[PDB]
């Protein structure tokens, strides 16, 4: 029995990783999936249970649990092509 639970729904949308940091600008915009994975993060819209609701986390967050794959589609349907 191996482990592959869902995790991701889907990813509303995303933007700079600015964490509420913030500090530097980047107008190199995301080409490929390893500008925004190297400083980005994704709407994550999980699944509505009730109390539950789409959140704003990062692959260093979401990177391990189905959400790369669907957020992998993501950044290529909006980041790459």
């Amino acid at each position: 029995q191996p482990e592959d639970f869902h995790g991701i729904d889907i990813v509303i949308n995303h933007r700079l990783k600015t964490s509420l940091e913030e500090g530097k600008v980047l107008e190199k915009t995301v080409p490929d999936l390893n500008n925004c994975k190297e400083n980005y993060e994704f709407l994550i819209k999980w699944t509505d249970e009730s109390h539950l609701h789409n959140t704003w986390e990062t692959y260093e967050s979401i990177g391990q649990v189905r959400g790369l794959k669907r957020l992998d589609n993501y950044c290529k349907q909006f980041i790459i092509e």
